[PDB]
């Protein structure tokens, strides 16, 4: 007996096109999304060129419209030069992304004054997301308060961070956050198996106590998002390994396993992979769209999942219970038991749908 | 014709006793203070042992009472273990010091949650000072807001930091700050002369634009404080140079030079070295205490000033106009033209004076 879920949304993926297409492209990354029960993705801007101006966004939109198999929205990225320049295209983007710490990314900012300038100039009704680790969470929260608006914190990975956010929420501050599956299902204890290259990710894998703190504070977690960050094995195993894990194909199976163990409920999962993503990023519904999963099927994660060009996975060898059997996207069968059945280009930019524009007061 | 100033206060000095007495001790450091026209100092807790518990404070109090030539208050330092343990001795200290970045200091904290715990447990009516650089300023400001209290930011050194504080003040937030003379009178341009060892200090020397931004934003600066941080030349020139400059003997002459050039007024100076220190740290007046200075005398800073055991200075070769001629402390001549005339032990702990206790609501 299969369980029907709504179309799930991953608000944090790296699809590497343009410029890193050996790692992933729109076609392979969205195939990976569909296989993981995800029907809508928000693609991060740290591509090559990065999506930091109108011409780069225009290019990315056409690449996505031609390559994507599921629906999508594209982030703009904040740079040291583009504050106050994105107003005409801002509403066409998923939101604005700030990279506030060292990681795989034209996009580190030099000064908190630059963060302020972005918070002041980006339209107030549109989403802002920050990569903000440890004390940087507190710092960007301060900037959000000085500028009287909200912020969404990406991949929370530490007890320190989740408790800070918890304290902010208790004070009524408008902050939301997401947690990635590797920070719920991997820890320092796995670094021996993974090794130092494969194990590179930002935020880094946490201690057992970090992992336990995220589960204990599930009520504080608004969204799950994969931070699908594909790099090839050669890259992960080489002399200067980039940080990141692929995760679209493994996220839902990992979480369904946790549901079957009673670690969270099916509703808890759907709030975090469907409802809260919709409401935080003002993402539209998808007509005639759903995912059928099998919660009984036990399997072991192989050395690589079928679709991502990353062709490796840090979850290799983990036992899971839960499978994506079928995905229907806008009335077409998109995925069945390992076969993707919609072509590159089937996917659409949800920000161009009338119901996908973010409501605003007349300016 | 001499100008009579009130007894000046330096809220940020490192006197190195106990445990680093080859660099400075209470007797030599307070001689340096008097020679610089300073009659009251607040001594930082990063000694050996550090002042992080009642027994260390008790030891430091006796050392200071026996060695100090001018009046003083002693900071407590925050550690990863002492939150919620300092209540009985808190009121006897200058305030609580948090070390939030890498520097010469049992006292880095591991987590912003630890900062929160200190802000929650330290008595609300008593001062808290943070060493907080760059984004850490924003982060500690967030913690202060979550806990609904004030914070004083030590040695602001960057355009980024002063503008962040300016923005916080414009929002009515209770934050004050100080700036040290090296961040007003030295910059990157001096590193060639200083070299990489002598030039080590935290916050590091800023760009010309940082220096210009501090002067332009003088209205935002509540206090000047030396961050007198003596280390010997051998240490500064050796293979692992500690950060810090000695500065008690040079601070007032540098600032008086600026006054004579019309860069700020005598009042601007006295607000920042007397009135604002008093009001932020609840420091008592000193009866029959004053400083006589000569604003006409031109001289060149030598390779070392007479008193500090540091026996070097990064201001060597700078021309100044302005001299401390005489200091009277509580009715005794304490300093005249290079001669200190009060013995070690003349100085007193101002927190033990009835007028030096911080007022509080009945608990
Ligand atoms: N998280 C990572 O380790 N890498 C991400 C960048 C990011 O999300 O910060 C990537 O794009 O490779
Ligand atoms: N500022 C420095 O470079 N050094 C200070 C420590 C401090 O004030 O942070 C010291 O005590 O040596
Ligand atoms: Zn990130
Ligand atoms: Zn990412
Ligand atoms: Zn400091
Ligand atoms: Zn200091």
């Amino acid at each position: 007996k299969l369980v029907r879920l709504p179309g799930l949304i991953d608000v944090h993926v790296h699809l590497r096109e343009p410029g890193g297409t050996h790692k992933e492209d729109f076609a392979s990354g969205t195939a990976a999304a569909l296989a993981g029960g995800i029907t809508m993705v928000c693609a991060m801007p740290n591509t090559r060129p990065p999506i930091i101006d109108a011409p780069a966004l225009a290019l990315a939109q056409k690449l996505a419209e031609a390559g994507a198999r599921c629906d999508f929205a594209l982030f703009l990225g904040a740079s040291s030069e583009n504050a106050g320049t994105l107003g005409t295209v801002a509403g066409s983007a998923a939101g604005l992304k700030l990279y506030l710490n060292e990681t795989f990314s034209e996009l580190r900012l030099d000064s908190v004054v630059q963060w302020m300038e972005h918070f002041e100039t980006w339209p107030s009704h549109l989403p802002i997301v920050a990569h903000a680790e440890q004390q940087t969470v507190a710092a960007v929260l301060m900037v959000a308060q000085l500028t009287q608006r909200s912020v969404h914190i990406s991949h929370v990975a530490r007890k320190e961070e989740i408790l800070l956010i918890k304290a902010a929420k208790a004070r009524g501050l408008p902050v939301t956050c997401e947690v990635a599956p590797h920070h719920l299902f991997l820890s320092h204890d796995d670094l021996e198996r993974l090794g130092p290259g494969k194990g590179e990710v930002r935020p880094e894998l946490g201690s057992r106590q970090d992992v336990e703190a995220l589960w204990e504070n599930m009520a504080v977690i608004d969204c799950f998002a994969s931070d699908h960050a594909p790099h090839t094995l050669e890259e992960k195993c080489g002399s200067r390994p980039p940080p990141g894990f692929p995760g679209l194909e493994t996220m839902l199976p990992l979480l369904l396993t946790a549901v079957s163990e009673g670690r969270l409920s099916l509703d808890d999962l759907l709030q975090r992979l469907h409802h809260n993503p919709r409401r935080i990023f003002h993402l539209p519904p998808q007509e005639d769209t759903y995912v059928e999963v099998d919660l009984e099927h036990e399997w072991t994660i192989p050395s690589h999942m079928p679709f991502s060009k990353a062709h490796w996975t840090p979850f290799e060898g983990q036992k899971v219970k839960g499978t994506v059997r079928r995905v229907v996207l806008r009335g077409e069968v998109a995925y069945i038991d390992g076969q993707v059945l919609v072509p590159p280009g089937y996917g659409q930019d949800v920000r161009k749908w009338p119901q996908g524009a973010v409501p605003q007061l007349p300016p």
